[PDB]
Order: C-alpha cells, then structure tokens, then sequence
C-alpha cells in the first residue's frame, strides 16, 4: 500500500510550455534600450552633483532593476563617497547613504546616525514627522550587523510612526511606504521589487524621470522575455520527463521552482545557470516527495544507498518507480558535464554531487526520526535539518552555471562559510515556524520548533520567538559576510543573499504559510513571467 495521493496539479497548465520570442519588438526594445543605457550613464558619471542628488540616483537606478548595467559606475561613486566620508546632516540623506554603502560591502560607521540620537541614545521623537527620513532609516536599519547596536531601535522608532502618518501621505509615497512596511527592500526578492517599484511607484511619481523610467520599463519586459523562453525550454524539459504520469506521487511545480531560480540571479548572463539551477530544484522536488510522501523506510533506505553509490548499476538494486527517478538524476548531471564541457568547466559537477548525496541521508535521517518517534535536541536537530533545506546544495548548483564560478570559489563554499550558513538558518528557522501546526499534526514530532520547545521546556510561542532571533541574527551575519574584503567576489555571494530573501517572501505568511505553491507565489510569477509592464 501507499500513502493517499493528495497533491493537485499545476494550476498554470500548458502557458508557458511555448514561447515564441517576437524578435522584431526584442531588437526594437534592445537598440532603444542601448541609447537609453549611455543616457543613463552620462547621468552617473555627471559632475558637479550634490550628495543626495547622487544617492537618489543610484538608489533610483537599483529600485527600478537596471542597476546591473552600471556596477562599475556606481561602485566608484559610492567607493569616492565612503572616503571622503564627508556629513550631510539630514536623517532621509544619511540613513540612504548608510544603506547604499553597506549594502555594497563599505562598512561605513554607524556613528553617522549619532546627531539624530539623544544623550540617553535614542532616536529624538522629533524625526516621528519626517516620512522622509524616516522611511529610509527603515530600510536601513534592516542592513545593520552585530556591530550596530546604534540602529538597536531603528526598526521599532521608524516603523512605529511610518505606519501613523501613512493613511495620509498622498500617492505614491502613500503606497512606498505601507509597501515598505510589509516587505523592506534589502530582505525582498530584486525582481519582484522591480516591478512593484517600476510600476506601482516610479510610474506614479510627478517627478519621475522619463528616461529612467521608459529604460527600466523596456529593460524589464526585454529580459521577461528572456525568462520566458527559458521557462518554455524548461517546461519542454518536464514534459518529456513525464513524471506527472510515471511519478503520481510527486508535485508538478516546475513554474514555481523557476520562480525561485529567478529570484537566485535574473541577469541575462546567468541564462545557462538559472536552466540548470530549476532543473535541479525540480529534481530534488521529486526525490523530496518520495521520501515523505510515498516510499517505505526500506525502500528510501536503498535509495539513500543507492544515491551514495552513484552509479547506474545500482539502479536494478532499487524498486521500479525509484528507478525512473534515480537515472533521471543521474542523466541530469551528465546533462551538466556535457554542457560544461565547451568551457572546460565539467569538474565542479562533482561539488553539486556531493551536496545531493550529503541531502538524501539527511533526508532519510528524517524519516528514520520520523518513524521511531524520535525528538531530538535542538544541536542534533538542526545538525540533520540544516541540510534538509537543499540550501546548501542550491548554493552549489547555483554556480555551476556561472561562467566566471571556479575552484576555490566551490572549495570556499565546500567549508560551509558564515554567511551560507545564516541563508540556510533563515530558510530552515522560517520554514519551522510556518510549517510546525501541519507537521506537527501529521506525526512529524521531529519537527524544529517541537525540538526546541522539549530541549528548553518552553512554550510554542517561546520556541518560536527562540527560532525569530536566529532568524535575525543570521541576517546579521549575512550583511557582516558582504563587507569587504569578501571571501570570495560579490557575484558569488549575491546568490547566498538570495536565497535568504527567497525565504522571507515565500513564507512572508508565517499566520498559515499559506500554501506556498498557489497563494504567496501566484501573484509573483503573474508579475514577473505573465504580464509585462505596461508602457
Ligand atoms: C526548509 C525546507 C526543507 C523546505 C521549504 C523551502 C524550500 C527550501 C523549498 C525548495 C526545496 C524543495 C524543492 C522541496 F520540495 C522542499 O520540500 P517541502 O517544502 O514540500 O517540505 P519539507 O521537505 O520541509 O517537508
Ligand atoms: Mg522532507
Ligand atoms: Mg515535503
Ligand atoms: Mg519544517
């Protein structure tokens, strides 16, 4: 016998399976948009700017999602403005130029937010009237690390009065801010607060800038239809998998693990590594379904086996429905050695590997918990469902297709570095707080947030404000790894920071999870894959 198929199918059917780019209007978009990218650029590079003239402007070219066609401009810019670490004396121009350093590894001080601050160190009440300023010291204080304690209150000070003078503010500030105050910038997904930015808000401003807006406009709808032949080309993939049919016991969500793809790195230059990274979260999608959803503790424990071993002569070791997915993972990775082949590129396969197989045993880990009964304390809990997440291995898998990801990037990965370590706490600490009612009442009494409250003796509620503070600490120690020097450069960290934001806005829900395939993601691959902004 099996467990009871429960499982709908893809509510999204057959739109995406073909694409057929309309190359008229994609070279009519690109030739503009090449006038529209050096009219931009004269913009930076102009001279005689004022301070926050200068920030407005790189932070309006990120916000509207073309600021990666000026990240030698605006590194220079910002690098010439940390140094002469010169101070403006307005919270709305400090606090932006605060986030905009940090956020790009120029660990500014913290001491600029002193002359807003009273003797007793808290923000003076007198700023509760300047939106302003104190929008952006909210979207800063989310950028603080460990070292900030300055910007301890930030968040409660800012919040507290943004959402008192919101219901009046006219458009569309009005809506920047109540926005803002569901989804700060730093911890939200890049293309979906593009698009809600281009259109919702720049699009509405009386002092909008033409030119910035038709770029941003016909940038973003080019590169959709980039992301959109992609997801065709890898729901042709899917199809001749069939595992719809084959596999009935596994989910059919591969537009919503393009989503998350996307949200990794949605530049055109990571086209080949977006298709493998799906194709991999697809992947791992079934194997995650089998072992919680349908194979017996025999049956996973050959395939956890089986997965060690990797080679295909143990497929004949495993029953026939195992066998379907065990090749088709295997096949995968030699899709990716094939491919990797033109530059040289086939030995980091091997990385991804490791991480998989590193996967299934704690997977299977899981369910030998699961059946025994078993409920850890919080250290052995988290030493098995860390990896569970598959975090570490998307971490991976993302840079397989990255053209400039090398050796020591993968062998710096391999030592499980601080801020890949906080992007896979966030995602398991938030997982468990929106995913401890169902588990719980499915007999998974392996489950974190369980763990923590028999480890400590404390209650739901507790265990679960325990699992906040992780959360918030990891994101601490995400924006302390982004300071320079890195590790390893930018581009390879970007991908970790990712991740984490991926969490925070699939389970922006935590009061239900909401079903994280239809609810939460629909709307988000409506605006980003479906409709293109309006010009
Ligand atoms: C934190 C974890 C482990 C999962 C939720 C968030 C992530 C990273 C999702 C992507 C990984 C995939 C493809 C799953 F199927 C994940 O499986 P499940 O979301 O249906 O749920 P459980 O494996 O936690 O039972
Ligand atoms: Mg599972
Ligand atoms: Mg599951
Ligand atoms: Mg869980």
């Amino acid at each position: 016998v099996r467990p009871v198929a429960d499982f709908s199918p893809s509510l999204w059917g057959d739109q995406f399976l073909s694409f057929s780019i309309k190359n008229q209007v994609a070279e009519k978009y690109a030739k503009e948009i090449e006038a529209l990218k050096e009219q931009t650029r004269n913009m930076l590079l102009a001279t005689g700017m004022k301070l926050a003239d200068t920030l407005n402007l790189i932070d309006t070219i990120e916000r509207l999602g073309i600021s990666y066609h000026f990240e030698k401009e605006i590194d220079d810019i910002l690098d010439q403005i940390y140094n002469q670490n010169s101070n403006c004396n307005d919270l709305c121009t400090s606090a932006l130029q605060f986030r905009l350093l940090r956020q790009h590894g120029f660990n500014i001080s913290p001491e600029i937010f002193s002359k807003f601050q009273d003797e007793n160190g808290k923000f003076k009440e007198s700023l509760a009237s300047d939106v302003l300023g104190l929008l952006n010291l909210y979207e800063a204080s989310h950028v603080r690390t460990h070292a900030d304690d300055i910007l301890e209150d930030a968040l409660a000070f800012s919040t507290i009065h943004l959402e008192s003078a919101a219901p009046h503010l006219k458009s569309p500030l009005r809506e920047q801010v109540t926005h803002a105050l569901e989804q700060c910038l730093h911890k939200g997904v890049p293309r979906v607060e593009t698009r809600f930015f281009i259109s919702s808000i720049y699009d509405k401003e009386q002092s909008k800038n033409n030119v910035l807006l038709r770029f941003a406009k016909l940038d973003f709808n080019l590169l959709q239809m980039l992301h959109k032949q992609e997801l065709a080309q890898v729901s042709r993939w899917w199809k001749d998998l069939d595992f719809v049919t084959t596999l009935p016991y596994a989910r059919d969500r591969v537009v919503e693990c393009y989503f998350w793809a996307l949200g990794v790195y949605f530049e055109p230059q990571y086209s080949q590594a977006r298709v493998m990274l799906v194709k991999t979260i697809s992947m791992i999608s079934i194997v995650d379904d089998t072992f919680d959803a349908y194979g017996t503790v025999k049956e996973l424990e050959a395939y956890t086996d089986a997965i060690q071993r990797w080679d295909i002569n143990e497929i004949d070791r495993l029953p026939d429905y195992m066998k379907i997915s065990y090749k088709a993972i295997l096949d995968l990775y030699k899709d990716y050695e094939k491919e990797l082949s033109s530059a040289g590129r086939s030995h980091i396969v091997c990385h991804a590997i490791e991480r998989m197989k590193e996967v299934v045993r704690n997977y299977n880990v899981e369910s030998t918990w699961f059946i025994e009964g078993y409920t850890p304390p919080v250290s052995e809990y988290l030493s098995n469902a860390l990896a569970t997440t598959t975090y570490y291995y998307l971490a991976t898998t993302s840079y397989l297709g990255m053209k400039s990801a090398t050796e020591q990037d993968f062998e710096w990965l391999s030592k499980n570095p601080k801020i890949l370590e906080a992007s896979v706490i966030i995602c398991r600490v938030i997982d468990d707080t929106a995913t401890y009612e169902v588990e719980k009442s499915r007999g998974q009494i392996a489950t974190g947030i369980e763990c923590c409250m028999r480890d400590y003796g404390i209650s739901t509620k507790e265990a679960m404000a325990k699992f906040q503070n992780m959360a918030e600490t990891a994101w601490k120690d995400i924006n302390e790894g982004l300071l320079r020097p890195t590790p390893v450069s930018t581009e390879f960290l970007t991908p970790i920071l990712n991740l984490a934001r991926i969490v925070e806005v699939t389970y922006i829900h935590n009061l239900d999870g909401y079903t994280h395939p239809e609810k939460v993601l629909k709307p988000h691959i409506i605006n980003l894959l479906v409709d293109s902004i309006k010009i």
